[PDB]
């Protein structure tokens, strides 16, 4: 055997867009307004000082009040906060990113060297990324019969074919809640 | 098998909300009022400088005095503090989050790679989350007969089914004081 | 074994306290804002007092944080109008329990403002070793020995095996 | 065992040019304008304060708005931003670099001492770089039959020739998405 | 096997009084006088900026000169320094604690998991404290026959009786110069 | 065999001169102008704030614009920059060093305790320096037949004589692109 | 043995007085003169900012010039410096301590757990201190026959008698240059 | 036999004097001139901000330009700098030390626990220092026939004699370039 690529995976990475979910910590920057950008000062990390997304899908932001952010992209949230701050600040220059990815994760467990949660973020997490992020497989992984649970199905995945034969069809884009289990040999 | 739907598990997790308990350390941000936000300076962390929730369920806040927070969400506390601070500050802009989740915890132990307490927080902690946060299982886990102690009942849980067949009915949301024990087989 | 569903710290000598006086950083952070609160906090003396500026010696041992907050506030009112004060503990040094034997991390565990039960302490010690005589754990409390089965606690959910640990308690997990 | 050059390797390294991709974190210096260079102050790292590249290929920048940066080099982005800031700022002195390389990566797994993703950056990553960055091969690497998966086809590489005899014909430039797999014998 | 109360051990611990020795590093706080409290600024640790006790028992303090501190309690040193500073500052508010306990120590050696010096401090150090601070005993510890050397006298101690039978008469307060030796089985 | 003095290998080092390559990060100090030396403040390290050398061999510098630095020594770049800054500041006092050596490197693998890339910097890196920098040989090194690939030609090297006989003849100066392989005994 | 005392050692520690050597780093505090106390600012450690003692036994100090310190005590040095600063500063309040003990050291090698040099400092270092500071002995230490080299003479020490029988006569004060070797059993 | 002192150990050490080499990083303190002492702020380390000695023997210093420092002592460099600064600053108070010893090094390989380079610094580094600086010998070390390569001549050294018997003639002072090899038993 040799290759068996997948430019169909080119697709879910093409339009890949993260959407904010509850428990995320947002970091809002208002240029020329350090009283807004760093209300607790400059030393603490943005995740220790950022805005928490509540379970009802909003975050509080000063002057404008509650802002619905769940299910929106960063650019939409940036656009929505900017337009509402315009009431209180003339021509606000605002950006928004995510200080802590907490709402969405995948579960990479089994015969990997580090098991555990991996966040879904603004960057695509494929099976390839998660296995390499979990630090590769142990010597005793059944790397021909990796189990991916996604939206109610199981799918068998052959990492062996992915890496030793370049069968890119074995790669998948991971979604919130997915389980990637590497059984023991 | 395949992944079987849980009418219970994903309705517990959309409605999922944390309520403050005694011993939590809260963090209160008052925009334009660094003398309230950071009375001890910008450099210490929010848990080293936050407001402790006392056994009686209150925390002290300056000017407004004792604030009853136990049993309330962050949004309910934000509103409570905002309305009371408005006596001393015109139109106060206030948010509240948690610097230290110390009041509520689940106990994850036995044949896990990292035994011990895991805090209950504003992010759901399911069995799947807790096992992954505990580093996964040891090679000698009786992982078909995990014991969940919850509300004075013992439930038996197959992590084998959850991760190798995708059986999401094997998942549970973990609650404060729950015990999740993984025996040796 | 069954399955059931269902605390005030008091300051002692050697505790390091941390007093916040809003709008008075000269009181809150006399040594600056970088050092941790335990490196700048007020030490509780053997006689049960701590020094606080302008008010002098404050008796704190045997009191709750709220009692110390109220005591300090009443007295600072002589020197500062309407003082806004809180007090918490930056180092829990006076009271502890001893968790030893076949646990993965043996040692002292602090008694704090948060209840520390047996269950808390064993998980805090990182669980039992594989050679723990875990059915016959010894708790020493107030001069009297007691038999604790963590087996029944975790294998069967028997919460009657749990106990709130107290200052001075010894929880010893033997080898079988 | 005599060493030789390479078609692929060296025609493409003197030209080597990184191009920004989505998810990268950019760092923009505007001399004499700390309100622009450091809106969140001076303590947090570049990647904690930098500008995120959005999935549509743009980044926001104050006053000049959205800026298309994907596919472009740092020098070009510096010129783009400089030209646009000149509307708002007299003679702006701008530089741009990358605080976090997150869009592009190679996968280096198998019998190397440190498996995992390696970022594609402004410095070339050749096979020789990537193996050394992984701490070399284990004692059990089939180091004459390494599998490079690039553009959907496999190529067998002899690290033994490369790393013991400096045969650069075995060295390749690694590209975003390449899998370099060291099988065990 | 009922637990035995120790005769004069909590009599000894309720009167427990640290007294300063040569080499201790003290920390003096003079409220409203940061020029005195933090002469080297407020970033270095109090032990990096503290006052050293000299062999002759004195420490230097600005304006008041050398102060005799060895043999005294913190509360006594505070009182001595305050009365002296009142010559140079009106109603000085002073506290004193110890940034480094360097003068006095016990030695905990043998079949414990962590051998070494243990500092004598304002907090009573009992055998039970020191053994627990050493991390417990190895499994080869002759733990029925521990040897306490104190003031030129040998004592046999049974940690086995202390920990498995709660015999608190086995516990002892440790003093400067004491040797606690845990032999091999 | 013998342990001789030296000739021409001394000028090779006494004339040793690093020259800047693409991807180096430079650090320019302008005394009395913290707005140029540290445009992003004083806390971030020089390599997080310094000036990247682009592929085309230049770095941008405020007010003087692009500056050719590849191939030049630090002293020459300092001269070049000073003369040009004199147009915007003058009697301008300027120094230049390298915050991150990223462009040039040697590769050290085999039976060393620490395979990997070693940077070529302003301090000469000899084989001995590389081997010691690589943690020392393993117990199973063929330290009589270490292979040095430099500019295509391969060369038997005997670390053995370099240390059990102090034969400085075997040692060599490492150059950018050099490979050094320590074979299994 | 019983814990028979060492009587000269009882009073040898009384006269214990460190004296400054070449290479030591001193830290001079001048209250009300942070330009003298912290000429490099408040952030770097004392040992990064201290005054080096030169090989001639002198150190430079601003305004007063060059100061003989070797062979002298901290309190002697403090008086020397205070008296000469009174020219340039009114009623100077001065203290001196060592930020880095680099000049004097004892060698603790052999069957100790952590072998290496141990600094001679203002705090006495006895054999008892040094071995405990070495975290104790290996299981194969001939702890009955430790060898102490001091001012040329040799001198047999029973750590066995010291620690298990309390024999303080086996303790000794370590001086600069002393070698203490725990033989193989 | 009789226990011997040494015939050169403490005049080579009593006259020991480091001299600056290329690649050293120097640290120049000008009291009352923070703009000269900390041009990059007070937070970065001395070695992150110090003055690099160029291969030609010189370092740049503001106002006075090139300063020849190689082969000079610290005291000499301090005078030279002071004198020329005096042209520009009224009576400058200057000290100089070394933030990074990068020019001169000894190599200690063989049956020591941590091989590698050891810098030559302002404090003497005898064999007795470098071994303990490597913690010490593996217990499989030919510690009777340790080879020291200095200035071309081999020479045999017995570390067993130095420590079992306190023979000081075995200990030697290490010079730049020296190689000290510990053979395996």
């Amino acid at each position: 055997n040799v290759a068996r690529p997948n430019m169909t995976l080119e697709s879910e990475i093409a339009n890949y867009q993260y959407r904010v979910g509850p428990g995320d910590v947002l970091n809002v920057t208002v240029w020329d307004h350090p009283e807004l950008t760093t209300p607790a000062g400059q030393y603490r990390s943005s995740s220790d000082t950022g805005n928490w997304v509540q379970p009802d899908g909003t975050m509080f932001y000063p002057y404008i009040g509650k802002v619905h952010v769940v299910g929106k992209t960063l650019a939409e949230i940036r656009s929505d906060i900017t337009g509402r701050l315009a009431t209180y600040i003339a021509d606000p220059q605002v950006d928004v990113n995510i200080a802590a990815f907490r709402s969405q994760k995948a579960y990479i467990s089994g015969q990997v060297n580090k098991s555990g949660q991996q966040a879904i973020t603004n960057v695509p997490l494929t099976i390839l990324d998660a296995i390499n992020a979990a630090g590769g497989l142990t010597d005793t992984a059944d790397w021909r019969n990796v189990v991916l649970t996604h939206n109610g199905r199981e799918e068998r995945i052959s990492l062996q074919a992915l890496m030793q034969n370049g069968d890119l069809n074995q790669n998948r884009l991971l979604y919130p809640g997915d389980i990637l289990y590497v059984p023991r040999n």
